[PDB]
């Protein structure tokens, strides 16, 4: 069967605080595998991720993975966080290193000494903007893994040959855990291409073209990026691929219908 | 060079009060390398150690060092201490879990935990507490010794010992330390005895063994306290003097507030005012 | 006073060796050990004698009695069973060791910790495993079976008992490189009292324990004397024992091989008395 998981972020309003947990009901009926809540580097953020966990948790029972990163904490805080978070029954986390101030693998070994955890880190079929090369990038991968890593999730790709591709170079490398794609269902395009920029995430000629002109059609927008992210996930999904996480971006509505294309529906 | 250190409390009465300024007074004359006051688990002995380090900073300007115990405090109020002194110049404290009171016993924050929030803090100077006839808590003698060494790691300076009447302990827990790779000063605490009644409630609640030798020195002597003073100050003499002999240049002394036994000790240790 | 003894005893193989053991318990028993504990061996006669005389123990003296337990033939399930029936039989408290491999057919896959982790999966037990200051015959090197023990330690190991020694600075020494891999369990020496050379030689030969050239002269020329022999095995012990208490020692293991006088002449001399 189809295991999906969808990414939430914590809010920043009131108004963005109501929109995440009325996506979060509505999600919830589609029974995800699990659902992570993101982190970034802000002690009262840090905060926000795990109280959102919390209530996630508390009101829907489904588990849970918050964000940790490496960056910005010393080890024995980082032990500690584990500790408070596998005591609540927070058994599930995203091990990442962080977007850096202006390792991964160690922060994977450290958690594991703490408990058997199961964690899930970040793969890059496009190379991460600062590895030295493809080859150097797979390898920290597999160190990863090798640390114990169960999940790879990669960042979201539009090209889905570069994702195939680097789907298999990973097993050729003996990489022994699934690369789950990680979906992210464009609205809006001009954000999607500053989210490209900086990832250095490549968005084809012909996405270009679909919305070129659509700056103002909100609506238009919505229906040529669900055509696509549709479209994905069922080459993905005739390719093999079983296990798909969504970028919701707290909103709903995208990832739903594109479960539903999947055949993931409420019951 | 000998280098020397007292240790005060604060006292809970005018007549205590005047002894403890009288002593400070004796003994600042040594120039030892710095002085410290306890810090217990009631208000008494906890807002009046600020008070005190104040004072002896401002009337002699020696090194002040005051006691700081995580027992009763949140990781909030401990921050907000060690800022306060920092920022008015006191740049040592002696890091302390402290006496939890026999009523509750919860397993929650220890030492090396204060010390880590310390250094946080501030670049200070921490000393520990060290134990050559091991804590009466601990797990075994090997698991008290990997705790020395944590708190060693988590940026403690030196180390100063329980007092202890049997040479011989400190001499062996001083090489086990070296060989576990605890690599600071461990300043032997010395507890000049003129009371031996009050000496064995001590050393019995801290787990610190009483020779039978000394007992017998002081037999028949209950009442008499000059004789007393006497034979302790001898036996300090005595055990301060192997202790040099073998290298330890260190010596922290456990005043009780009282100066004329710790004053005399440090006489016979070549350590007299300028 | 401050100073824990506990007393080893063996599963007897003939009638009077079972009185000479009953005997020594009851003398040995006026001591207060610490605890006392029972060898396992490997046929399942053997280990069912193991069973009755810690029962015997804990009934007839009242004593804390831990019984050993291997992993030599026997499944996850037997171990597990044999280790609920202990707890519910009032023993709480085992010695978990690997166990001695037999020269047949069965190579080892299971280790002592993996026992140590499967008795604290069944109840929490006070678990001691072995420790050897001279390192184990099979050891690939000394760093391998130190991190063994730190392991054995990490599933739930509250104590350590070493092999016996003859040379004090193996202990000594051994101790300090528990310290260095961060064990933080007590390693209670292991003492083997000698009144019989000739067979603490063949025991040492076979565990990789050295006997210093000094102990083979004490008793050259006593084959048939085995008066002198006591003597000498008891002063050479005493003076161990004295030497590991000045360096702050204070739990003693003794294998007594079921016989009280001497561990009770060297715990007499430890002050550890009937009272
Ligand atoms: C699913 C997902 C979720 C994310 N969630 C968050 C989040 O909540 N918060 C956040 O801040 N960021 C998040 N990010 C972004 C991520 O933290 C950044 O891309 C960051 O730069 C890398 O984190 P990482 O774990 O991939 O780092 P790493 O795996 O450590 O790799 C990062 C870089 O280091 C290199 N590398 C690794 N080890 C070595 C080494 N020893 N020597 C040299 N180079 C080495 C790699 O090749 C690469 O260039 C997420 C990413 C993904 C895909
Ligand atoms: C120089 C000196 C000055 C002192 N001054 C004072 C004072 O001003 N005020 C006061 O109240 N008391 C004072 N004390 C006494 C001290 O607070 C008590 O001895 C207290 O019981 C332990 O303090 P500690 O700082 O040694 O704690 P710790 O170093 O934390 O050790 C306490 C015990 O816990 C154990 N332990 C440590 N970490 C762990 C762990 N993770 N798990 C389990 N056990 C662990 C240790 O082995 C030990 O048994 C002083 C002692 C000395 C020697
Ligand atoms: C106090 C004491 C009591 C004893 N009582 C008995 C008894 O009642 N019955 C009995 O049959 N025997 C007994 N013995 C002997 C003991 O069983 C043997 O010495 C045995 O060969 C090892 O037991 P162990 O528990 O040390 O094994 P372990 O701790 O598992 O180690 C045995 C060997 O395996 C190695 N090793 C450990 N883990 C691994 C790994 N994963 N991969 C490779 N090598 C590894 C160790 O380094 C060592 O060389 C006793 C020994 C002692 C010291
Ligand atoms: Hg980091
Ligand atoms: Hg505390
Ligand atoms: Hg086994």
């Amino acid at each position: 069967q189809i295991n999906v998981s969808f990414e939430f972020f914590p809010p920043r309003t009131s108004e963005m605080e109501q929109t995440l947990w009325n996506s979060i009901d509505r999600l919830s009926s589609l029974k995800p595998k699990f659902v992570s809540v993101t982190y970034g580097a802000n002690s009262g953020e840090r905060d926000r991720t795990h109280s959102i966990i919390k209530g996630i948790k508390d009101r829907t029972g489904l588990e849970a993975a918050p964000h940790l990163t490496c960056i910005d904490a010393t080890p024995d805080e980082l032990r500690t966080i584990a500790r408070d978070y596998w005591n609540n029954g927070i058994r599930h986390i995203v091990a990442l290193r962080g977007d850096l101030p202006p390792y991964a693998s160690d922060l994977v070994t450290l958690l594991k000494e703490v408990a058997d955890f199961d964690i899930s880190v970040a793969a890059y079929p496009e190379v991460h903007p600062e590895a030295k090369s493809a080859q150097a990038d797979l390898l920290n991968l597999k160190r990863k893994v090798d640390a114990g890593a169960n999940r790879a999730i990669t960042q979201f790709f539009f090209d889905v040959e570069s994702y195939l591709r680097f789907r298999d170079r990973c097993v050729s490398a003996g990489i022994d855990v699934e690369i789950i794609p990680g979906i992210l269902p464009v609205s809006n395009f001009k954000q999607a291409k500053k989210f490209a920029d900086m990832t250095n995430v490549r968005i084809p000629a012909w996405m270009a073209q679909m919305f070129d002109g659509l700056d103002d059609d909100a609506e238009t927008r919505k229906l040529v990026g669900a055509n696509i992210a549709m479209d994905m996930v069922k080459i993905l999904s005739r390719e093999g691929v079983k296990d798909f996480h969504f970028y919701t971006l707290n909103r709903a509505e995208m990832s739903y219908a594109i479960c539903h294309t999947l055949g993931v529906r409420p019951a």
